[PDB]
């Protein structure tokens, strides 16, 4: 359906999706809160359903995550003031995306572990333009397709640990890949 960074509405679902460019992304909006994406030697892409603004709500997502290659589902968003990006990563395929982070604490939450890191990202593509901001992760110990994301006890964890949260702009169940290859059908209930 579309195959650049594009964002909406669509059937009361917010939606982002973001690509640099690099080989072919292609994202299509399905019924209720629906997306999929197919991805062939990609470069950096982020796609997905949600709200916008984020409340701290209940995320239920369902569907299927078939990367070939480097690949993040995730609870993605971002607040401002101050401006920071937000992972709650539930399977990560090749890569580890808290690689070169001090972990921070654990925090247990939807019958899971995730452990908590905090990145830098410096002239970094941002909802705000070019801009250097914080990333807070939150990493699942066991690697699952679908469930449930309590997104308040995540926020809590950050914040206990001592990483402040902005004003709350979007956030969503994302499909995220680089130089990689696959597909993913996801939907937010
Ligand atoms: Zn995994
Ligand atoms: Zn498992």
């Amino acid at each position: 359906e579309i195959t650049s960074s594009e964002t909406g509405t669509n059937n009361g679902y917010y939606y982002s999706f973001w690509t640099d460019g690099g080989g072919q992304v292609t994202y299509t909006n399905g019924p209720a809160g629906q997306y999929s994406v197919e991805w062939s030697n990609s470069g950096n892409f982020v796609a997905g359903k949600g709200w916008n603004p984020g409340s701290s709500q209940t995320i239920t997502y369902s569907g299927e995550w078939n990367p070939n290659g480097n690949s993040y589902l995730s609870v993605y968003g971002w607040t401002q003031n101050p401006l920071v990006e937000y992972y709650i990563v539930e399977s990560f395929s090749t890569y580890d995306p808290s690689t070169g982070a001090q972990e921070l604490g654990t925090v247990e939450t939807d019958d899971g572990t995730y452990k908590i890191y905090q990145t830098t990202r410096e002239n970094a593509p941002s909802i705000e333009g070019t801009a250097t901001f914080n990333q807070y992760w939150s990493v699942r110990t066991d690697h699952r397709v679908g469930g449930t994301v309590t997104t308040q006890n995540h926020f809590d964890a950050w914040k206990n640990a001592g990483l402040e949260m902005g004003t709350h702009n979007y956030m969503i169940v994302a499909t995220a890949g680089y130089q990689s290859s696959g597909s993913a059908s996801i939907t937010v209930q």
